[PDB]
């Protein structure tokens, strides 16, 4: 059941924005780890004496890694006579969330019809704001106003990447690609799940996308065409193993963005490229299942793909899941950082076309049960 | 001349740590960059609450990068109690050092006979301490005395990595290695030399090592067999070209480390191998100079390598200076980080053989000169 209430006109995902101490080594080791291409800067070079802003592009996928300069660059600047490219940014704000969470993201950023709409429709339904709108270059429209813990979710609206960006030189923009192609979704950890639902279904419209004792429990808001897929997550305290969005929330200082999933064109090509680079400056990936898992597979998703290719899933210790209109693959990197904190999912959907459906497939959580019975398979 | 004045026994280079935000990311980039391998770790695996440590090393060269953790996950300790690896670590200092300079080194790490008896003869002599001896496990004795800004000289003594370290698991340790074999020289930015060398050589006691208008004026201080260099740099005003050392000590927000060089036993080996990854992840280099350098360096250098291997430098970018008992090849990278401020030098020394002998060439001021005629001479 989609009862279409979005209270604005959403498009799709447009960004997602990292805060982080040293933009340029983390964009570097992401472009390398994930094969994102660098294709925009704000910085000294673009004459931006307040942050450097560093963007990775993949398929539509774009991630941006923002760092502070030191003040003293812009001690004379004025709000109104900033050098900063984007508006919202603030010395403080950047250099207390880093210091409190780690590296993480700090922006979801979907564009819409009209940011100023937008923002005002959702403060006007109880969002907190957080940077007003404001009109770049009369061209772009930001706005951003608080999604849970310190991150917001940001409007960008075109009337036709961003003003005072630089598209890099060639020569600088290695063509990198190991199939990415687009942000499928992006998921919240919070320390109460009920209130957070209600917070943000209020001040947007979106619905409870629908699904079908480990870990947590989650509920997965989404847009009118269900392409915008917000889940959130909160803990499940007294069991036995220590639910890991618990170990989320103690190590982050409080909830924030838990992991980001990537889709591929081809989660096959993906996995052995970002595998081979593990090891040399690339991203770790979580433990495979046990081959029980492979050999219980056939019995499942059978129908879908062939042997070779179930086999195929082995080697590269790719998850599969099912609903009742598509089949999931799915895979997850160990943290991106220092702390057990954000990590990323890399996922290929087949099945509810029509283009392809949101959330086709699901998000997994079968893979639970089936990762805990293989488990037990494998042992005895 | 060398008076040979070491106030105590100093060894080589040890290792040089650098403070960041997220140890991970950076200890990666530098890794696929450099061609180093990841060696040792101490962090939440190793039961370190207290700070993130990733050990990557090329032949002797000891590339540490540390990180804090939440303070929260450690609160219940004492310095008696800690779990850090690192005594002299502390949350407040490594933020403020992180959020003040961006990347960069805090420590430059020489290993001596005795470090108690280091730091008791410093202090003695004029050193401001930073971090009292302690002793390791009974097995490594630790000190820190402030070098310049917020950078400490570190003495590390053996009686036979650190306690408290872990070996990396085989399959996590990807034996890359571009040719780096050891740490030549590191060099400090201050706002006035007189101070500065006065102050440093006055607690070590290390000697004016003897050299032979653009940038600056520096001075090298050398151990009794200069392998221990410790050159350092202050601005000249009033030019016409602003000093890159005025301006280090703008975007630095004052004193510090500007590059370390690091010594390899094929240089062109190396720099092949590092631009091979530049805008894949590695790092990038200044822009080379014009072939007039390489029209010019038969004249001056044609003895000591062939015309193959002078087209060779050509390719790659590499300078070459000389001095009266050796000669020096160098190049210098772009800046490692967000900032305008530490950059290394790749350097390989050839002459002064009895075991080569410290600082085999100088330093390549000459070049200064050398790339200022070749610019005219091109141009015309
Ligand atoms: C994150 C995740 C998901 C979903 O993506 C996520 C949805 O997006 C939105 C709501 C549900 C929520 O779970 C699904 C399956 C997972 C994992 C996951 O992290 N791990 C690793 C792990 C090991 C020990 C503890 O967790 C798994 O094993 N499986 C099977
Ligand atoms: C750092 C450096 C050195 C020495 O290593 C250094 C010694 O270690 C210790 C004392 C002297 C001191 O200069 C030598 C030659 C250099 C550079 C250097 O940074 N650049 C780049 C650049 C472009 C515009 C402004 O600087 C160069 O061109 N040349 C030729
Ligand atoms: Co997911
Ligand atoms: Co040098």
């Amino acid at each position: 059941k989609n009862p279409k209430s979005d209270k604005f006109k959403v498009k799709r995902f447009h960004h997602i924005e990292f805060w982080c101490g040293d933009a340029t080594n983390v964009a570097r080791r992401f472009s390398w780890g994930l094969g994102m291409r660098f294709s925009a800067k704000s910085d000294l070079s673009t004459g931006n004496m307040v942050h450097a802003s560093y963007l990775l592009t993949s398929g539509d996928l774009r991630f941006l890694f923002t760092a502070p300069y030191s003040p003293s660059l812009s001690a004379g600047e004025i709000k109104p006579t900033t050098t900063a490219s984007i508006p919202s940014f603030d010395h403080g704000s950047c250099r207390s969330f880093f210091s409190s969470h780690g590296l993480g993201v700090r922006a979801v950023a979907i564009e819409v019809e009209d940011a100023e709409s937008a923002f005002s429709i959702s403060v006007a339904n109880g969002a907190i704001p957080s940077s007003p709108p404001i009109v770049l270059n009369e061209a772009v429209t930001i706005a951003e106003v608080k999604l849970y813990g310190d991150v917001v979710l940001r409007y960008v609206s075109y009337k036709a990447f961003l003003p005072g960006f630089e598209r890099v030189e060639d020569a600088s923009s290695f063509p990198l690609d190991y199939g990415i192609r687009r942000l499928d979704h992006a998921v919240g950890n919070v320390p109460e799940l009920g209130p957070a639902l209600t917070y943000v279904a209020g001040f947007t419209g979106f619905h409870q996308f629908a699904e079908f004792e480990s870990g947590l429990n989650s509920a997965v808001l989404a847009s009118n065409d269900e392409m915008v897929l917000l889940p959130i997550n909160e803990p499940v305290h007294g069991t036995k193993r220590k639910s890991q969005i618990q170990t989320y929330l103690e190590h982050n200082e409080g909830a924030g963005l838990q992991h980001l999933a990537l889709m591929s064109e081809d989660i096959f090509r993906t996995l052995r490229e970002m595998r081979k680079r593990s090891s040399i400056g690339g991203f770790d990936f979580m433990p495979s299942p046990p081959p029980t898992y492979y050999q219980n597979l056939k019995k499942r998703v059978g129908d879908v793909l062939s042997d070779d290719q179930i086999k195929e899933c082995e080697e590269l210790g790719i998850l599969v899941d099912r609903d009742d209109q598509g089949t999931l693959l799915q895979i997850f990197t160990k943290p991106l950082g220092d702390r057990p904190t954000i990590f990323i999912e890399i996922i290929q959907r087949v099945g509810c076309m029509m283009y392809q459906s949101g959330g086709c497939g699901g998000f997994g959580k079968g893979n639970f049960s089936e990762l805990f019975i293989s488990i037990e398979e494998y042992e005895k």
